[PDB]
């Protein structure tokens, strides 16, 4: 079943189910590992984040990114594996209550009950065409710890326009087409 979404509510989140194809519009953040740490040792802290990720989707990215006259511009973007984020998505997720994971490959049949706990979906991005889908970036509205964690593993705030399909891989029902 396909869908199109701007902003993705928890509404959204649970009429979807695995094999669902969709379509994404507006604001998505990337975040790999480091960033996740970062993030989660912050958070901890009892600090606030330069960006609000409540309810937001999250992108398993290391984009490379090119300025354009005094603004940014993406070059590539593709999904990378998302195992890498198994150890800390659970916390991640009970921490800042995101509603999306967008990448590659799945997570551990274990963040099944955080996602339909917490109304999480995770969708699988196209691998292979990085360079492709960073035409799907409309806007690069910042990016955050940049100078600690360098370009692609810094958290970039973006603005996509059909960014897909994206098949939703893992749902918030118990479903994941990796088992
Ligand atoms: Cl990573």
């Amino acid at each position: 079943m396909e869908y199109t979404f701007n902003k993705l509510t928890k509404k959204d989140v649970k009429k979807l189910k695995v094999g669902d194809i969709v379509y994404l519009n507006g604001k998505i953040y990337t975040a790999r590992d480091e960033a996740h740490l970062k993030i989660i040792e912050m958070l901890k802290s009892n600090e606030k984040l330069p960006f609000d990720l409540n309810e937001s989707i999250i992108y398993h990215a290391g984009p490379i990114m090119k300025k354009v006259n005094d603004s940014w511009v993406c070059v590539s973007i593709g999904p990378t594996t998302s195992a890498r984020m198994n150890d800390v998505e659970e916390e991640f997720i009970k921490l800042t209550n995101i509603s999306a994971i967008v990448g590659k490959g799945g997570m551990k049949k274990e963040l099944l009950k955080t996602f339909e706990d917490y109304g999480v979906v995770y969708l699988a991005a196209p691998g292979g065409c990085a360079a492709l889908l960073a035409n799907s970036v409309k806007r690069v509205d910042n990016v955050y710890f940049l100078d600690e964690l360098g370009m692609p593993e810094a958290v970039w705030e973006l603005e996509v326009n059909n960014f897909g399909p994206l098949i939703v891989a893992m749902d918030s029902h118990g479903n994941s087409i990796y088992e």
